[PDB]
């Protein structure tokens, strides 16, 4: 297929874990910027199929998305805040690596990881 199966959102093999901190990345920092006008191109993984993207998978070799880190914060999967933020991170840089600047998607994406920074600034103790 042109679309690789989506990232895990569960792994037997790894430790799960909840803190004040990852309550908050769901509760506040993902679904809040999940309303957000620009969230929609990354609320699930890309579909390089449904989109016309034949080179997606080609070029970004760590997917990411807020649909997969809903699922992840969910399930517990990740062990602390920091490798949630790592995913956010991924996600935008991504789209900053198979665009290029000025694009629209660009815009967005640059729009949402200022707003995700503001929200990270401080996490509960
Ligand atoms: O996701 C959707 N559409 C969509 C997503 C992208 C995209 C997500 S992450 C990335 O790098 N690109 C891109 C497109 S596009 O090819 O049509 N370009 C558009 C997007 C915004 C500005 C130009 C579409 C719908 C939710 C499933």
């Amino acid at each position: 297929s042109m679309n690789p199966p989506p990232p895990e959102t569960s792994n037997p093999n790894k430790p799960k874990r909840q803190t004040n901190q990852l309550q908050y990345l769901l509760r506040v920092v993902l679904k809040t910027l999940w309303k957000h006008q620009f969230a929609w191109p990354f609320q699930q993984p890309v579909d390089a199929v449904k989109l016309n993207l034949p080179d997606y998978y080609k070029i970004i070799k760590t997917p990411m998305d807020m649909g997969t880190i809903k699922k992840r914060l969910e399930n517990n999967y990740y062990w602390n805040a920091q490798e949630c933020i790592q995913d956010f991170n991924t996600m935008f840089t991504n789209c900053y690596i198979y665009n290029k600047p000025g694009d629209d998607i660009v815009l967005m994406a640059e729009a949402l990881e200022k707003l995700f920074l503001q929200k990270i600034n401080e996490l509960p103790t």
